[PDB]
């Protein structure tokens, strides 16, 4: 039915980046908080702004959402791409996820110019980032958006079609924003 | 197909509650952002902490899901409660977001004995409260949960059967969470 992509929120940044810090007060019988994270932090999803342009409206209210497909890095050499709205990477970094090697492991695409020649509108890895500045840049410049930190779930998803939706926390004008990611399953 | 029933994310707490501040920063050719944002800002679901009890699991992995109905709170007197695991109330107070007027707006809802007898799992509504810390707690007290702020949208959805999505900042143990609706029309 639905599987969730999402990795828990911990205090997990990169490092060099803030680190979360959750407030609790109790106020006349309420619990309430306070959140401070980074827009980087956990599963999240990069706008180009992230890279110093413009964000655009790819997306209708920001909502992720189409046919999914995964594909596994190592599996894929030299083949189509999947017909997809939303292409999921399923790199096995997420096994070292909480774990401090976890930001030195960086994926390598060879792909990623076929990528950027098909109609994906959004490329979700269960990995740190999907490469460097250019990288990025070379995605975000060609209006798809990336979806960073996904689930060791993935895995499961490796071959199949779903349909995948992902909601951020509805900011717009922001580099990034932390994001739920599912898959709805036939 | 999908409706967002969220409102975007500003610097419109409730009197008394912490500021939205998103702070950016440029470092080598990235543009990065620290969010700062009480757990009760905008669209929000409360959970039992919010009230001094104990969080359970009534939703697997924390996401709100099921068949969705939305009543009309003048309409809706001395009637049968739909069939449903998601209750929405709309109010017509979301007329007033953004504006200070809002949150005097405090819903009157004669029916809360009706919804605690009944198998539904949330109440959402477009409007701040449901009502007083005695309102929350006999929901929250019967492992019922509660989305506040919806947007306007809830009009189009009276009388209307849909299935909800809400998918909230995936955060265990906390009093309230950042939630993103959606309702999908068949």
């Amino acid at each position: 039915e639905i599987l969730d992509l999402t990795q828990t929120l911990i205090n997990f940044p990169r490092p060099g980046d803030p680190e979360l810090r959750i407030i609790e007060k109790k106020i006349d019988g309420f619990i309430v908080s306070e959140i401070i994270m980074g827009s980087h932090l956990c599963t999240h999803i990069d706008y180009p702004k992230h890279v110093g342009l413009e964000n655009r409206i790819p997306f209708k209210d920001g909502i992720i959402k189409g046919k999914g497909y995964c594909i596994s890095l190592d599996d894929f050499p030299g083949n189509k791409l999947p017909a997809c709205d939303i292409l999921l990477i399923y790199t096995g970094f997420s096994k070292y996820w909480g774990r401090d090697e976890y930001f030195e492991k960086i994926p390598e695409i060879p792909f990623l110019d076929d990528i950027i020649k098909s109609n994906i509108k959004c490329v979700g890895i269960d990995a740190c980032t999907i490469g460097g500045f250019e990288e990025h840049k070379r995605l975000l410049s060609n209006n798809i958006l990336i979806i960073e930190n996904l689930n060791e779930n993935l895995k499961n998803l490796v071959g199949k079609s779903f349909y995948f939706l992902g909601l951020p926390l509805k900011i717009f004008d922001i580099d990034a924003s932390p994001i739920r990611c599912i898959a709805i399953l036939e």
